[PDB]
């Protein structure tokens, strides 16, 4: 896709939704009300490579849980917003602070609360399992599903657009 | 016709296991349970409620997990440990002064079938038992616990011309 | 022919992991397990029991989780931590006074094979090791943990003409 | 035949954990503790491999007692966790066992496995491996990690070494 590659070039900030994007969208509940969530190892590797390439990252979530706080910290995610349903307001405040334009922002989502952002940013993507209305209004859909490498693919699409994937791969393959 | 059946709906009822969940039962060594729901499903149920359709759950099982989940979503009527689902329904229909033709029901297995057979919009999830699928008016594309409920909700919103308005909150 | 092999069945025997579950083992840090079962399977086992076929589980692993699940389902005979499945079965058969031809067994791996090869209806689930699939009388279309046990129960009920009645309950 | 040929000389079979022995999911509870899932087909395959005289190892960049217990339950003789440089660890282990790269098989799913995968005699990826790894491995299993890929890999080695029949024989009497 000419359009996605081109949209990838200007990205300085990559924002992820949590449930449905970093997870497969399942909520595990125990009888006491505590939760379990699941993330994916390909995704963690993708996010680390993206950050190492100079792209900053953020998560904006309508829910709130220490599990997400821990995961974000482990991956080096620099900006974490939880318990925020108004995602565009949150983003606008982040961008005012970092002084970036919408065209410098990539966002990966799965559902309606992600849509006001997806519609505005430079690289607004849906995961394959995303609500179809969100799919139809995004710039691109990942092939992989959330919690199954969608976030990794998003990461690689950006690294590739910016000419940085090859360098990332050379760390692990001696021929390049 | 499915859209026609959807128009008249005033009450949408869900089974739990196999419909709000994927049918899996998780047990720890001491017998406590874990259960999985889906976020697409929650957004769908919240949008149906907002549209003015009331919702209920009827389950043969019983767990605090489901009470919490029902409350978090604003589900107005919850019946658990009830194997006789049509008797539960009849009672609720009395309280609400509704007939069968105004009830949608989303089910996955034999105990849901007496209801599915009788209501205005009786649907099975994709993973439902084949015999239930055969006797339902419709079958969702999505599987239970993987957005079959969100799909059921939108079907009803769409049928009632309320889906565009629910989307408009996010396109402004 | 499978329908023919189903007729004489008086005892139905299940492996646990990969048959009543998807083959996944969940472990927590402290070392304790979580196991997952499926609601279609439970409904299927209850109907088969109600038709007058008795049920058993033979497993090489051992956990209180499986004991509780067996009890909840009304599974009559439970053997865990058993390496030689054929030895265990021979003894149960002597005690119940049945021949191999009256036994159905559903398994997923090598330890199940000596039984599967000897009984009247020796079946593998879809996700079974291919060597076991190749030496079974039949293979369920569904995967373990995902309704393969249900499917196996319905094959017996159907072979014995009892499925139609089991369904009728839900058509009234 | 190429894979069959590489399998002949194997004396050590090494596995990544996440994405190879598991489907790659990481389960976290509120208090930080984890759950991990393994697969019973995989356990049988690994036990059969060991029984044939091929030793086994695990090299992971993560660290959890769950893996320690799983490896001990399966009889996996060598375990290294928290190890970012997988080759460095393999080299240390090979000198101890006095084995060479050509006698090693490795089953991986992501970039940190690729340098080992490129060095060894039988360097395989699972079906769900990052595609760049799949492209550079000697071979790819049909099965996905956590769903029998390890079993399929074990059986490849067993068969290559004329040992699968004997493994199956126990169950044909
Ligand atoms: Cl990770
Ligand atoms: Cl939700
Ligand atoms: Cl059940
Ligand atoms: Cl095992
Ligand atoms: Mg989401
Ligand atoms: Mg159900
Ligand atoms: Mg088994
Ligand atoms: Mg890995």
């Amino acid at each position: 896709s000419q359009d996605l590659m081109q949209r990838g070039k200007a990205i300085k900030l990559a924002v992820f939704d949590v449930d449905g994007v970093l997870t497969d969208g399942r909520l595990y509940f125990m009888e006491d009300g505590s939760e379990i969530k699941t993330f994916n190892t390909l995704d963690g590797q993708g996010i680390k490579m993206l950050i190492a390439s100079g792209v900053t990252t953020a998560i904006i979530s309508g829910r709130k849980t220490a599990i997400v706080e821990r995961r974000a910290k482990s991956l080096g995610i620099e900006h974490l917003f939880q318990g925020r349903e108004d995602k565009l307001v949150v983003l606008d405040k982040l961008l005012a602070e970092l002084q970036l334009g919408y065209e410098q922002v990539a966002y990966l989502g799965d559902d309606l609360p992600d849509l006001p952002v997806i519609r505005r940013v430079g690289l607004g993507m849906a995961v394959a399992n995303a609500a179809s209305f969100v799919r139809e209004h995004a710039h691109g859909i990942t092939r992989a599903q959330g919690g199954e490498g969608a976030a990794r693919e998003f990461c690689e699409l950006i690294l590739s657009a910016q000419g940085n994937l090859e360098a990332a791969h050379s760390v692990y393959l001696e021929g390049h």
